[PDB]
């Protein structure tokens, strides 16, 4: 099975599971960014993340809205919070790890890779450094930091962005090329995140029995919020992430204004799974799903045709990454030694990925509380102490029966439940 490391965020570098890391992606660093390996080749970097070049983590000046808001230019800033933020995700994986989907989910997001490769990479080579499937590690010596190599993470788990309520995973690429991840290929994902910010909701899968009086406030449980954006990571590592611009106009409302319109990506859809995804044309779902297919086939071809790889170090490995790929996707291998793609065994691990890996399946199998739909309306956000297992468990969450909250999801219930406060509303647009 699998096991989570346990680190404190002053443990020494060891060349192994601790290192420094330039991934050439943060704005926000100035100097390599100190991370962690969770479990295989999930790494941690508890630091601030941004994209926007002159980036800034206080309150937008405009209107950004109607999306909700919460900002904090010194959250995660000290050593002592990036500490924290570790122990957090650390606890988190662990609770996933659980359960047998968790552990499922963890094991495949940390044990296969993105093809090595993309749009333009010649069909008989591996490209271990494409795009950016591969990030510097650096060492210092003198008042300077010297690169001594590189490795590959599948998913890089770091702080926030600007805007600490809004988790979002993202793969990056050069500028002539395309998108791996919408491509069979995958590629590394970053994911950007902060689950101990929970949002709220009345609209829940589970009825409590409050349907014809007032209905309760719950709070979503930071392993939802985290598996949801691990999600999208596995549509990523496996090369069926939906274009962004695949879209469902529809409507929902934040924490302040009134029902508003938004533009419901298909991705989103997948990742939160259960009926929503009927919301999707099924003409639309099979396309994208045969489009996958398609993907599949000309990795194959290319399975098959592996002659070089970059760098050339890799050469000797050829052998064993071709055979590790075609695990990964379920391949087929005729007696002749060509690679094939299997439609049945495509189909199932299709479905797998994108109607079993869901939060809405999630929900069920931890049995938590959860929101009914990715677009439920939503309150003020909440937060609460999660290393304390006096409020939060790795076996039940928030429902702990010592504290006689396991009835009905009372953990969860924003009125029953003390440990639960009102994030700062300063922070909140
Ligand atoms: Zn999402």
């Amino acid at each position: 099975p699998i096991t989570i490391n346990n680190f404190n965020y002053s443990d020494p570098v060891d060349n192994k599971n601790i290192l420094y890391l330039d991934t050439h992606l943060n704005t926000l660093a100035n100097e390599p960014e100190k991370a962690f390996r969770i479990t295989g080749n999930i790494w941690v970097i508890p630091d601030r993340f941004s994209r926007n070049s002159n980036p800034n983590l206080n309150k937008p000046p405009r209107v950004t809205s109607p999306k909700s808001g919460y900002y904090d230019p010194n959250y995660l800033s000290t050593d002592s919070d990036k500490d924290t933020f570790l122990k957090e995700i650390i606890k988190l994986f662990k609770r996933i790890n659980s359960r047998e989907i968790g552990e499922e989910l963890i094991y495949r997001l940390s044990t296969d890779i993105p093809f090595p490769g993309n749009n333009n990479t010649p069909i008989n080579t591996f490209d271990f450094d494409v795009d950016f499937n591969s990030v510097d590690v650096k060492t210092r010596q003198g008042n300077n930091w010297v690169k001594t190599g590189s490795i590959n993470p599948s998913v890089i788990i770091t702080g926030p962005r600007e805007n600490i309520i809004d988790p979002e995973t993202s793969t990056f690429k050069l500028t002539n090329n395309t998108f791996a991840a919408q491509e069979g290929f995958g590629a590394l994902s970053i994911i950007s995140i902060s689950p101990r910010f929970m949002l709220t909701y009345s609209n829940a899968t589970n009825d409590v029995g409050e349907g014809r009086f007032s209905k309760s406030e719950f709070c979503m449980d930071p392993i939802l919020i985290l598996m949801h954006e691990l999600n999208h990571a596995m549509h990523n590592l496996y090369g069926i992430a939906i274009p962004n611009d695949q879209t469902i106009s529809s409507v929902t409302s934040n924490i302040f204004y009134s029902q508003y319109n938004v533009k419901l990506e298909y991705a989103e859809i997948y990742a939160f799974g259960g009926p929503t995804i009927d919301l999707i044309p099924k003409s639309a779902r099979k396309y994208f799903e045969e489009k996958a297919l398609d993907y599949y086939r000309s990795i194959a071809k290319r399975l098959n045709s592996i002659t070089t790889a970059n760098p050339s170090s890799f050469n000797k490995y050829i052998g064993e990454y071709k055979q590790k790929l075609i695990r990964k996707y379920r391949f087929v291998v005729e007696s002749s030694g060509e690679v094939t793609v299997n439609r049945n065994k495509f189909v199932e691990l299709y479905n797998e990925l994108t109607q079993i890996f869901t939060e809405f399946n999630y929900a069920k199998i931890y049995n938590v509380q959860n929101r009914k739909i990715y677009l439920s309306n939503v309150y003020t956000p909440v937060t609460a102490n999660i290393l304390d297992d006096n409020v939060y468990d790795i076996q039940n969450g928030f429902n702990i029966p010592k504290s006689n909250l396991n009835v009905l999801f009372m953990g969860q219930n924003l009125s029953r439940n003390p440990a639960l406060r009102k994030v700062n509303p300063e922070p909140l647009v």
